[PDB]
Order: structure tokens, then sequence, then C-alpha cells
């Protein structure tokens, strides 16, 4: 089996990305955003907190004659950014892009943080890392990927992210059409549940390559690209008027400012990420000063390929015995 689903930016910075997913029979169509930085698939719910919910779509288990409690279960989670949900969790029918898996774990958020609620377009979160993260109690559940796997043409899944664009997530195949040149492949440590792969440097702009090894996650849930001090500093110093503001919480830069591109490379291949990419828009609206797409990592204990990294790429998330994951131009 296969599964194709189209992915589109939630506003017009790329802020997050949101794709329809159906739950439930009927179908409950919701607009999940697909992380492959954590294991849970939640949702909004009919037993979410009244006063959390503004504007999203709910996913309401006795509607669903597929629907099941799974007796006993609890789920919590926390992420990088300090928003946090938890509740509980039923088994139902869940399709992506025409790909089915029945017994998946929805779990039913009761509480959601701020962050949440003041998002009203994501109705959930559907995690794509490893199953060893999912946060379900006192039976940890698989996410929709391992559950899907076996049923597969190939155990694998693509993120092709769009720039201010909509892009695509493919379950079970390659899309030999999606990409330009060759997928360059490179090994994923699973030890702390990501995606976790060793970039081999960096450019700035038109200048030399640095080889140096930099441990990160890939993670389709995180805006931006979260690099080592050194690298970032690099980076903006480029930039003329760029600094890092403790008052806004990292590196801004005028907006009159082109940005250079930044390169980071797999194995021996190369992916530019074009300056465009990189700008966040004004800090505040009317702000001639604009928030950066490149941002330190220190204090977060992770270097982290967010959005603004993959997406100048076409990723393969390789679900095989021995994960790796594959970069290709586009
Ligand atoms: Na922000």
């Amino acid at each position: 089996s296969t599964g194709s689903a189209t992915t589109t930016p939630i506003d017009s910075l790329d802020d997050a990305y949101i794709t329809p997913v159906q739950i439930g029979t009927p179908a409950q169509t919701l607009n999940l955003d697909f992380d492959t930085g954590s294991s849970d698939l939640w949702v909004f719910s009919s037993e979410t907190t009244a006063s959390e919910v503004d504007g999203q779509t709910i996913y309401t288990p006795s509607k669903s004659t597929t629907a099941k409690l799974l007796s006993g279960a609890t789920w919590s989670i926390s992420y990088g950014d300090g928003s946090s949900s938890s509740g509980d969790v039923y088994t139902d029918t869940v399709s992506v892009g025409g790909l089915t898996v029945t017994g998946q774990a929805v779990e039913s958020a009761k509480k959601v943080s701020s962050s949440f609620t003041e998002d009203s377009t994501i109705d959930g979160l559907l995690g794509l890392a490893f199953s060893t993260l999912n946060t379900v109690s006192p039976t940890q559940q698989k996410t929709f990927f391992d559950n899907a796997k076996a049923s597969l043409d190939s155990p694998v899944f693509t993120a092709d992210l769009g720039y201010h664009a909509p892009g695509t997530y493919n379950f079970g195949f390659i899309d030999t059409t999606a990409y330009t040149g060759s997928i360059t492949y490179t090994a994923v440590s699973t030890k702390q549940g990501f995606w976790e792969w060793t970039s081999t440097g960096y450019a700035v702009g038109s200048g030399t390559f640095k080889s140096t090894s930099i441990d990160g996650i890939a993670d389709t849930g995180t805006t931006l690209l979260y690099l080592p001090a050194t690298v970032v500093s690099a980076y903006w110093a480029q930039v003329s008027g760029a600094k890092s503001s403790s008052s806004v919480g990292g590196y801004v830069f005028p907006c009159s400012a082109t940005l250079p591109s930044f390169t980071f490379g797999v194995g021996s291949a190369r992916i530019v990420i074009p300056g465009d990419y990189i700008d966040f828009g004004p800090i505040s609206t009317g702000s001639s000063s604009c928030f950066g797409g490149i941002q330190s990592s220190a204090g977060i204990g992770i270097n982290i390929f967010g959005d603004v990294a993959l997406k100048a790429a076409f990723v393969v998330f390789n679900g095989a015995t021995t994960p790796t994951l594959g970069f290709a131009s586009k």
C-alpha cells in the first residue's frame, strides 16, 4: 500500500504545515501537524476543556462506530517550545492520503496549553519520530508510520515541504519526479528516539564550505533551523545590522536586508537554503526589525533541522531495519 497527502502552510510565514487526516467511521477529517520530532498522534476532541478550544475541528469518538476506549491509558507531552497537552486514548481507524491503519492510538486531549488553543488552524499532531518516544502509559503505543510499515510497498515516508506553497507527504514510495539529481542517504541514530543524523558542514552565501560534523534531528514540527552558536554567528555576521536580541529571543536583522543563502552538507552532497527562506518577517506588526530563520541551539541541548532546512530538500525517512535519512535537491 501507499498514501499521498498534500501538506499546506498554516500562514504566510510557513510557521507550520497541516495535512488532512481521516479518523473514525464515518470519517472525521482533522488537519494535523505532522511532526517527525515526536511520536504521539493527539487531537482536539469532544473531551477537550471547552475554554481551551477556539476554532479547531474536534474528534468526537462517540460518533465513530470504530472508536474504542483504550481503557486505563493516559498520555501527557511537553514540546521543545514549552507547549503541552494531555488526555486519554481511543483506538480508531486513521487514514492519511488513502493509506489506512486500523487500531491506531488516537490520543484525545483533555487539556492543551495556550499556544495550541491560540492556533485555530492545527487540530492536533501526528508524530513520526520513533515509537520509543510515545507518551502513552501504561502501554506505550505505536506511531501511524510504525503501524503502517508492514503494509507499505517500501518502509519509508517522504517530506516535500513547500516554501510559501503546499507540499506533500508520501508513505510507502519515492516519487522520483519530485526531486532533481540523486538522493544522498546518511546514517541515523535512534538512541534519543529522533531522526538524528550528522551533517558534514556548512557554507554561508558564496563562502567556502566548512567541513565540520553537526549532529542534529530532522524535525518537521520545528519551524526554524537551530544550529551551534559558532555557525549561527558566522551566518548573521554576513548581514549588516543583524544582532542577537535577548528581548526578542534570538537573531533579528533589518527588514531592508537581502539575506545570504545557507548550505548544509549531507555526506558529499550539499543542500542550499535560499536567503529568502531565512526571513521570518517583522518581529511585531509594522516593525522594521525582522526575525531570523537560523537561530542558536545553545540551551536547547540539540541541533534541529526544522522546516527552514527541510523545505529546501526532498527528504526520505527510511524506516527499514537500519533507518537512514535521504536528502535530494528539488
Ligand atoms: Na516567533
